[PDB]
């Protein structure tokens, strides 16, 4: 059936202020958050940076990508210099030029913190420097990406049972697990790391078609399928053998899946996807599109394991849930997803913009009023979530006012 077309004036809204939030409020803002010192970008900012802070391997590859992308979308000389900001610091001080791989987290001058190698990060590092290579043709950025994606396969993959370890010593050798709450047993294996491994590895593939990529997509397809995501939400800590440990469920976690994992598989068989993959990630989309009418136009932040709720509207669920909403219009053309889509990025507009003191909230109430004691940038929150959805939104949106 066709768009409804009174959704039409509505998106065309929309698209404009993910253009303008993008370019003229989140951008700039980041763009004035670089190191003139150490370089890179100063590690925690809340009313303003402060320079002592360590920076992290995340959010230190989360502003290469961010600036790759926004070159790529529009080529301001800024964006670049920008991005080559933060690959130098990359790769000159995150960097281990001994064992390989990055280091978790560096002091401002780049001295390293903590040498811990996450997969986490060790993806992040990969999905950014391949967006780079792309945006500057930098050539030395991609066979980084290619030496860590080989340290991944190579030391990462747990080859008996499936999935990446969580994290590593130093030198690669012992396999760390993820630490939980005082006193639990840690979990050897996360969603959390498993899925933005994925994420790297789809931009990898899409940036070089190189088949091994492919075959590690595939093989994590299959852990999400039967282990992860086996029924409508995504389990979030496994033993080594994939038995479930602990409990709860992510809500920004479960919509970011649907759309990632889309991509992927969009990735390996093109459009349209399978019917197997349709019915999987269907029940999910409508899990979290009840969840948002239960509650109320925005999404909640986790259910604990004893079925509590964390109320709180933080900006990267909602943000992901904005692209999650296009995605499930996109596979199923079913208008209301676009509804759904249109009320989250009211919610932000309307409550995580943060226009006295920059760029977004970390979080609000289900109300709208801004938590205290967050900070608006740091190890935890760079400029990736947002311009992410920007640069989704306006892709996605286009494509629905040009055809549909």
């Amino acid at each position: 059936m066709p768009l409804p077309t009174t959704l039409r004036p509505t998106l065309r809204q929309i698209r404009s202020e993910l253009a303008a939030q993008l370019f003229d409020h989140i951008l700039p803002f980041w763009l004035g958050q670089q190191d003139p010192i150490h370089g890179g970008f100063y590690g925690s900012i809340t009313t303003g940076p402060d320079p002592t802070a360590p920076k992290g391997l995340v959010m230190t590859a989360r502003h290469l990508w961010t600036f790759s992308q926004a070159f790529l979308s529009r080529p301001n000389p800024a964006y670049l210099e920008a991005a080559g900001n933060a690959y130098r610091f990359l790769t000159h001080a995150l960097y281990d030029a001994t064992h390989r791989g990055f280091f978790w987290s560096v002091h401002p001058d780049g001295t390293p913190l903590s040498r811990v190698k996450k997969l986490y990060g060790n993806a992040f590092a990969v999905y950014a420097l391949a967006a780079y290579h792309t945006a500057s043709g930098d050539r030395e950025a991609l066979t980084l990406a290619w030496e860590t994606f080989d340290l991944l396969e190579d030391r990462g993959r747990d080859r008996r049972h499936g999935g990446y370890y969580e994290a590593f010593t130093e030198d690669w050798s012992t396999p760390l697990p993820e630490p939980l709450g005082e006193g639990e047993t840690p979990a050897p294996k996360t969603m959390n790391t498993h899925l933005h491994i994925l994420e790297a590895y789809s931009t990898l593939f899409r940036t070089t078609k190189e088949p091994r990529v492919r075959e590690a997509m595939e093989h994590l397809i299959l852990i999400f399928r039967t282990h992860i995501a086996p029924s409508s939400h995504l389990g979030l800590y496994f033993a080594e053998d994939w038995a479930p440990m602990g409990g709860g469920i992510s809500f920004g976690h479960d919509i970011e899946a649907t759309w990632l994992l889309t991509e992927s598989v969009e990735l390996l068989y093109g459009d349209p996807l399978p019917e197997w993959f349709l019915s999987w990630i269907r029940p999910v989309m409508e899990e979290t599109a009840r969840a948002l009418d239960t509650h109320g136009g925005s999404l909640p932040n986790e259910q604990r394991e004893d079925g509590s709720v964390d109320r709180a509207r933080v900006w990267w669920v909602q943000a992901e849930a904005f692209v999650g909403f296009l995605n499930a219009y996109s596979l199923f053309e079913e208008p209301r997803y676009l509804d759904h889509a249109c009320t989250v990025w009211r919610f932000i507009m309307d409550h995580l913009v943060d226009r006295e003191g920059g760029e977004w909230f970390w979080a609000v109430t289900p109300e709208g009023s801004p938590l205290a004691g967050y900070e608006k940038g740091g190890m935890w929150k760079a400029s990736y979530h947002n311009s992410r959805a920007c640069l989704e939104g306006m892709r996605r949106i286009d494509t629905i006012l040009e055809e549909e």
